[PDB]
């Protein structure tokens, strides 16, 4: 259901669980690409997307700095593991 | 293109942009739901239900492990999301109710 058609917290939770799983799945696919490849330029882009989507840019930049650094460190681990 | 079908770094960097934009857009839709949920709360202090959050976190962590990702990191990431959205829900609840 849309946010407007939600009749209670149970409807809300159905939608939020789906969004959050979508996010985790996208993050999983994101790692496959990073592995296949084996911040200052990436964050302004993502801060713009945040604003465009009605979200606080600096919070969303915090989320992406966290992500990008994790995936960078994992790429380094993965490289050593596979060479 | 799939990761295997990618011919160089350019393909991968653009796919990552599209995935990252998908996540932002999903996070934008998530905020709409969180703000709509405020209608179903009798008080600012019931934002959030502590047992809801307590069951949400291991579930996302478990999803992470099932998708090739580190549970502690992804659980921490969702802790931050849920926490910030809680604050945003509270602002919205106060403004409207
Ligand atoms: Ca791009």
């Amino acid at each position: 259901k849309t946010p407007e058609d939600c009749t209670g917290l149970a409807d809300i939770r159905e939608a939020i669980d789906r969004i959050d799983l979508d996010i985790v799945q996208a993050l999983g696919r994101r790692m496959d690409y990073v592995k296949a490849a084996s911040v200052a330029a990436m964050l302004p882009e993502r801060a713009r997307w945040a604003e465009e989507n009605g979200l606080d840019a600096p919070f969303v930049e915090g989320l992406f700095a966290q992500i990008i650094h994790w995936y960078t460190a994992e790429q380094i681990k993965y490289w050593r593991q596979t060479r």
